[PDB]
């Protein structure tokens, strides 16, 4: 249904991003489709973790068998059953991080114009749109304000050195359809962050 002047969703998506989440490292992965949909099962810990893929991931794990990956894994309901966020682990060797972008946040106040900026570090050379929606979001709600209030037209702009960008408009939870976008966390250029 639709709703006007309430904050349930915002509040909503608050308790979402600002929520536990898990990063399954070097695990194998076991594709099935049913039903349409396609999943990847997966087991570490003795715990079981069942996702949910779209996008190239389809096809790029058409094989059964799916070794040398990493999840970020959020919870969405349980086998715990999360959304994307399927990565191949790192091939090469790293001392730390492999890519220092910056994360720049602007904010309109009164007369002028509050900046932050912090460099988010990047350990990955695989790194899923779901993983840097959620952190961002995740630094956005706990430094911010953000969902304190009405979002509005804030957003996130991934900006990659080719010149392309990717945006994750903040009045709305990222598209399901969209967590299994990945990108090469070495070809992170900049990141910006206008809100409210």
């Amino acid at each position: 249904a639709k709703y006007e002047n309430v904050t349930k969703d915002i509040f909503d998506l608050r308790d979402y991003y600002s929520g536990a989440s898990k990063e399954l490292k070097n695990v194998t992965g076991y594709r099935y489709s049913k039903g349409g949909k396609h999943y990847l099962i997966f087991d570490k810990h003795q715990k079981f973790t069942r996702i949910q893929i779209f996008g190239k991931d389809i096809e790029r794990l058409k094989t059964r068998k799916n070794p040398g990956l990493d999840i970020f894994v959020v919870k969405e309901a349980e086998t715990v059953f999360s959304y994307g966020g399927v990565t191949k682990k790192n091939q090469g060797a790293y001392y730390d991080y492999l890519n220092a972008p910056k994360f720049v946040i602007k904010k309109e106040v009164d007369a002028g114009v509050y900046t932050h900026v912090k460099r988010h570090y990047i350990y990955k050379e695989e790194v899923s749109l779901k993983e840097l929606d959620f952190k961002l979001r995740q630094y956005l709600i706990q430094n911010f304000d953000l969902y304190k209030k009405f979002p509005k037209d804030s957003k996130i702009k991934v900006i990659m050195k080719d010149g392309g960008y990717y945006t994750f408009e903040l009045n709305k939870k990222l598209q399901p359809h969209r967590m299994s976008d990945v990108i090469d966390g070495r070809n992170i250029e900049k990141m910006e962050a206008n809100i409210r």
